[PDB]
């Protein structure tokens, strides 16, 4: 698909058996999801930007379905205002910026 | 161009006759630039980031070139981790997400 940017590029994802709405975010290095349970070990991480930093839990080797495309990678879980699909998973679905 | 996301999508912009580096950020509603001098009056704006909300200065109808493409629009000035080209100007230059 081709997604314009007149509004936020929100999509439905499936993660940990749950459906969520998430933002395709080329400015994010990492994928960041609101509080939920995920399998496996985790370690703490701090991520930041405008407004400062938040503490998140880093889970590795997590599968996410995004628009029919399955991708695996690291997912950070914490008090993010919006669910964010970052570059680490955008690459895996072959997402590019074009102009 | 077509820009992949294996690295941060950093490009050169020109604003106020000066070249700067900026991030093409589909997760940003707005364009936010580090402290600099812009012409005209400004208005107050509050934007929310990953870590919380902050105040910035809003300048309208500012001339800016992004990767060689001319745009004219709203530029916010404030304490941003990096210069951010958000959706307001990504749309002007015809930027889409594709996968
Ligand atoms: N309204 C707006 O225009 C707006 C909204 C939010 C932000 S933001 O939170 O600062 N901001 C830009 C931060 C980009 C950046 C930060 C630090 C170093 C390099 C690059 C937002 C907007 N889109 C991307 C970024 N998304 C939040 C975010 C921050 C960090 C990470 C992690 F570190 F994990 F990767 C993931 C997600 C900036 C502008
Ligand atoms: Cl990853
Ligand atoms: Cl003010
Ligand atoms: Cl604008």
């Amino acid at each position: 698909p081709q997604i314009t940017l007149w509004k936020r590029p929100l999509v439905t994802i499936k993660i940990g058996g749950q459906l969520k709405e998430a933002l395709l975010d080329t400015g994010a290095d990492d994928t960041v999801i609101e509080e939920m349970s995920l399998p496996g070990r985790w370690k703490p991480k701090m991520i930041g930007g405008i407004g400062g930093f938040i503490k998140v839990r880093q889970y590795d080797q997590i599968i996410i379905e995004i628009c029919g495309h399955k991708a695996i990678g690291t997912v950070l879980v914490g008090p993010t205002p919006v669910n964010i699909i970052g570059r680490n998973l955008l690459t895996q679905i072959g997402c590019t910026l074009n102009f």
